[PDB]
């Protein structure tokens, strides 16, 4: 008896079907289909925990979601929003570190900043910064210490105090610190370039250990580095308060565990900018992650992007950690696309996105809002096929898709494997200089199953580029555009393609 595995989700609903009719029909064994309501993440609990006790022993993972499973988050893209009332702004965010076991700590970043000086500031329209942290150690430092490399930029659309970050500018960092009573310093040197968008620091602590771990301490150990590009300088805050500076205050609430509260001031004194910190923290069990030094000492970088080492990655990886395989790839690619009526596409052979982009005409009307706002959609886009598109439209829900119908916009965002694509008669284009992650669905099953019924491997590797995009978008379609049971679109399938 094996358990497959399923979320809330036609797409998922239609493949997970598919894997368990090819069980059936090529084997002895015997299989249950468990639905799971929720995002991936549970179907990636519930394999975890086995078809034993109440959890799944096979279910359909995509690449790019592996990645952030397997290897931890990335640093988020903080949103920064004006606070009239602090005459600043503001932020909340959600900070992940990797546990030695192979968990994670959150941490709730709730952020406030108030200029010190009381002359007026740039109140932002809400954007995003950002960063990526290199850790590091200093051979040749005896020390307890961290080596430290920044790069934060600006982004969310198409002042005196910056004249201050034109060049490379000295830094100095110093904080006293009370985690549980243990009272501590830390103490850091170096440079920032803003135009770059470039940090290098290297912090030391003056105390002797340093009695929470290094990670811990990165939020709070100069967002006036930031780069912000030339139609957004409007929006920086951070510098228009110097040289007087801000104030900045953040409670980081750790789950399951203490919280740090901090005040900083954030200024220059002379030539150099300072970052002067007060940090209190309370209520820390005495071995949790935290007093424990157990978090891993390195934010994963942004992961790859490359479809082949993502997928070698994770195989790899799941199998050393949780002692999951990976089979191999069903095809399609759920991923972050454009798309455009067939017609045009036809009309000047347009197969790739540097295609789509030699045109300065068309909108991209359909893109919906977060689409425009977030870096990594098409604001980092923009910087990678050089898009120039006459105008970009927000429209949300889904009225974007009655627009590009009516022809006012002739490029839209979506989903690969969306399957309004077909109810619309619409063109997906290869993203040929890979800047979205890539999402293909690969089913993934628990070794001690693939032990016990070794014939699962080749059965299921028989689904091996079985599933285009434009098959998995006629099959979406079937169950959400004209109300067939996942179970019967699945079966037919396989039945045409000649699987069963």
């Amino acid at each position: 008896t094996v358990v497959v595995g399923s979320i809330n989700f036609t797409e998922q609903i239609i493949v997970a079907n598919m894997v368990a009719e090819m069980i059936e029909a090529h084997t002895d064994l015997k299989v249950v289909r468990k639905l799971n309501l929720g995002g991936t993440n549970v179907n990636f609990e519930a394999i975890k925990r086995g078809g034993a006790n109440n959890g799944i022993d096979i279910y359909v993972e995509y690449t790019g979601t592996g990645l952030v499973d397997i290897l931890g988050f990335p640093e988020p893209n903080v949103y920064i929003t004006a606070d009239k009332q602090k005459n600043g702004i503001k932020a909340n965010f959600k900070i992940r570190h990797n546990v030695e076991d192979g968990s994670v700590q959150l941490a709730d970043h709730y952020q406030q900043n108030t200029p010190i000086g009381d002359g007026p500031v740039l109140l932002p329209d809400n954007h995003y910064l950002s960063t990526q942290s290199v850790l590091s150690k200093d051979p040749n430092e005896k020390r307890d210490h961290m080596v430290l490399l920044e790069f934060v930029t600006a982004a969310g659309i198409t002042s005196k105090g910056e004249e201050l970050f034109t060049g490379v500018v000295p830094i100095l960092v110093e904080l006293d610190g009370d985690v549980n009573g243990h009272k501590f310093s830390v103490r850091g040197e170096g440079e920032g370039d803003a135009t770059n968008g470039k940090l290098t620091l290297k912090f030391i602590c003056t105390t002797g250990k340093l009695p929470v771990p290094w990670p811990t301490l990165v939020t709070t150990l100069v967002q006036c580095f930031s780069r912000y590009p030339d139609h957004m300088k409007q929006h920086d805050f951070f510098k228009s308060a110097m040289p007087e500076g801000y104030v900045q205050e953040r409670t980081i609430s750790f789950k399951d565990d203490g919280t740090y509260k901090t005040r900083a001031e954030v200024k220059f004194e002379g030539d150099t900018l300072v970052n002067r910190i007060e940090l209190k923290g309370i209520d820390f069990k005495e071995d949790g992650n935290i007093l424990g030094h157990k978090l891993e000492y390195n934010f994963p970088p942004p992961p790859t992007t490359d479809p082949e080492k993502a997928y070698e990655t994770v195989k790899k990886e799941y199998k050393d950690k949780w002692n999951i395989v990976w089979l191999k790839p069903l095809g399609f690619n759920n991923t972050y696309t454009l798309a455009v009526k067939d017609e045009l596409a036809k009309q000047y052979n347009l197969k790739t996105f540097s295609d789509l982009a030699k045109i300065s005409d068309k909108l991209i009307l359909g893109a919906t809002m977060e689409f425009l706002e977030k870096p990594d959609g098409y604001p980092g886009l923009q910087k990678v096929y050089n898009f120039k598109f006459k105008h970009t439209k927000s429209m949300d829900m889904g009225i974007r898709y009655t627009a590009i119908d009516n022809n006012e916009v002739q490029v839209i965002d979506a989903f690969a494997t969306d399957g309004l694509l077909v109810s619309h008669k619409l063109k997906i284009l290869e993203d040929d200089k890979h800047f979205f992650p890539p999402y293909y669905a690969a089913p993934i099953i628990r070794q001690d199953v693939l032990d016990k019924h070794p014939e699962l491997k080749d059965v299921l590797n028989k689904l091996a580029n079985q599933i285009s995009d434009e098959e998995m978008q006629k099959l979406n379609y079937k169950v959400d555009g004209e109300g067939q049971d996942p179970a019967k679109v699945a079966k037919e399938f396989l039945k045409e393609k000649g699987l069963i």
